[PDB]
C-alpha cells in the first residue's frame, strides 16, 4: 500500500525533526491531488476544515519550483495563500519535493517545530533524504499503475 | 552493474543524514541481494587514498552479520572486542563505538546500515538508535521499490 508507505515517511520526518504537524501531498501531472496524508491534527478538527488542500500558496510554490523552502513564518511569504477556516494556526515551515531524477510527484512538509524553534539545515537535509525514499516508492507505484 | 541512479542518490543521502545526525565519524550501508550477499557498499568518512590502500571491499562479515541473524539494533562500545568480530583489514581505520541496524521491509531484509566512532568519544544513544532505525526503514522502502 503506497498510502501506508507515505504515512510512515511522514511519521519519520515529523517525529525525528520534532515538528507538531507533518504532511505529504502527491499530485498528478495536472496537479490534482492523488494522495494527502498527514499527522498531528485530531479528526474533529479535520472535519471542521472540511475540504482537502489543492496545493496552493507555499505548497503551490514548491510544486512550481521544486527545491527545499524553510520559513520562520509561513504566512509572511509573498506566495502565502493563508489557511482556510478552522485550520490550526501554523508558523514555522519546512517543505521539500518528493521526486526522482525524471520527475517530481509531490511535497513533504512540516510545521511548528517544538518549542517555537525554526527548522534547521540538519532538518532540511534529513527531510530531503526521507522524501527521496518516498520519491522512489511513488515512481514505482506509477509504473505499477 | 551500477546501482540505479535514484536509488544510489537516495542511499547516499540516507547514509549522510544518519552519519551527520548521530555525530558518527564513519557511516556505511550494505545493499544485499538474495541470501544476504553484499551487492553494493556505500560509505562516508574515509578519504580516497585510504580507500585505495584498504583495497578489497567488505564481505559483510563479523559483527555486521549479527544484524541479519538478529534483526534488532546492535550497539557496542568496542566493536572488535566482540567474539563474532572478524577484525579490521590492513589500512582500515581502527573503530570502537558501533551502532548497526538491519535494513528491512516487514520481515524482508535488504542490507545493513551502520555507524562508528561517535565524535565525542561517547557511546551511541537511544535517540541515535531510534533515528538510525527510522533511516534504515526509509532505505528499505528505497531498495524494495527501486527501478528494475
Ligand atoms: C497536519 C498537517 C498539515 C500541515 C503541516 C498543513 C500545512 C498547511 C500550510 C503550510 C498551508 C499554506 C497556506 C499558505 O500558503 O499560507 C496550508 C493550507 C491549506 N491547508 Fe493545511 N496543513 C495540514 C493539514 C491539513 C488538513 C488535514 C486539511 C484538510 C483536510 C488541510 C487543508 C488546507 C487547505 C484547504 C489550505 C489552503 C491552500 C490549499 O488549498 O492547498 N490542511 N496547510
Ligand atoms: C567508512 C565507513 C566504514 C565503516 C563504518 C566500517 C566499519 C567496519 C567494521 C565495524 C568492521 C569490523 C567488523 C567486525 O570486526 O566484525 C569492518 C570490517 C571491514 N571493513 Fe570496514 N568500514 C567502513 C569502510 C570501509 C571501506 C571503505 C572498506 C574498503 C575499501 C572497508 C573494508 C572492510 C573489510 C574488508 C572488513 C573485513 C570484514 C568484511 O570483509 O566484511 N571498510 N568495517
Ligand atoms: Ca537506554
Amino acid at each position: 500500500d503506497l498510502e501506508a508507505t507515505l504515512r510512515a515517511i511522514v511519521h519519520s520526518a515529523t517525529s525525528l525533526v520534532d515538528a507538531r504537524y507533518g504532511a505529504m501531498e502527491v499530485h498528478d501531472r495536472q496537479h490534482r491531488v492523488l494522495h494527502f496524508v498527514y499527522e498531528g491534527i485530531d479528526e474533529e478538527t479535520v472535519r471542521r476544515i472540511g475540504h482537502l488542500p489543492k496545493g496552493l500558496g507555499v505548497i503551490g510554490l514548491l510544486i512550481e519550483d521544486p527545491k527545499p523552502l524553510r520559513l520562520d513564518d509561513v504566512s509572511a511569504h509573498p506566495a502565502s495563500i493563508g489557511f482556510p477556516p478552522y485550520h490550526p494556526p501554523m508558523r514555522t515551515f519546512l517543505g521539500v519535493p518528493v521526486r526522482v531524477r525524471d520527475e517530481s510527484f509531490g511535497t513533504l512538509y512540516l510545521t511548528d517545530k517544538t518549542n517555537g524553534q525554526p527548522f534547521s539545515d540538519d532538518d532540511e537535509v534529513l527531510v530531503q533524504a526521507l522524501a527521496a525514499a518516498a520519491g522512489i516508492a511513488v515512481a514505482n507505484a506509477r509504473l505499477y499503475q
